[PDB]
RNA sequence: GGUGGUGUUUACCAGGUCAGGUCCGAAAGGAAGCAGCCAAGGCACUGCC
């Protein structure tokens, strides 16, 4: 369950946006999401790094479960 | 080296364009711009000079 598939599932429009700035290596492995992707990643997407953190932990969730069933 | 070709590679770090999103604006409309792409660079093979 990598980004790419997190992504088909202003209220969530915004929360596209921001994997719409991320690259194909980015959304296949998010574990290298570090600092300098952020601010890129935020600023592309309009939004702010709080923000992408927001995300980055939402697909976390969604995540953990597929490894848990 | 120059100038071509082909394969490969390259998140941001004053190239271009810009989905999506953001920004300013009552509006009309402006602005910056990620990924993509183009271009460009790198690693090689290669023609010519």
């Amino acid at each position: 369950f990598d980004l790419n598939d997190f992504l088909e599932q202003k209220v969530l429009v915004r929360m596209e946006a921001i994997i719409n700035s991320m690259t194909m290596k980015e959304r296949a492995k998010p574990e290298i999401i570090k600092g300098s992707r952020k601010r890129r990643i935020a600023a592309g997407s309009g939004m702010q790094v709080q923000d992408v953190n927001r995300l980055l932990k939402q697909f976390d969730d969604m995540q953990r479960m597929m490894k848990k069933m």
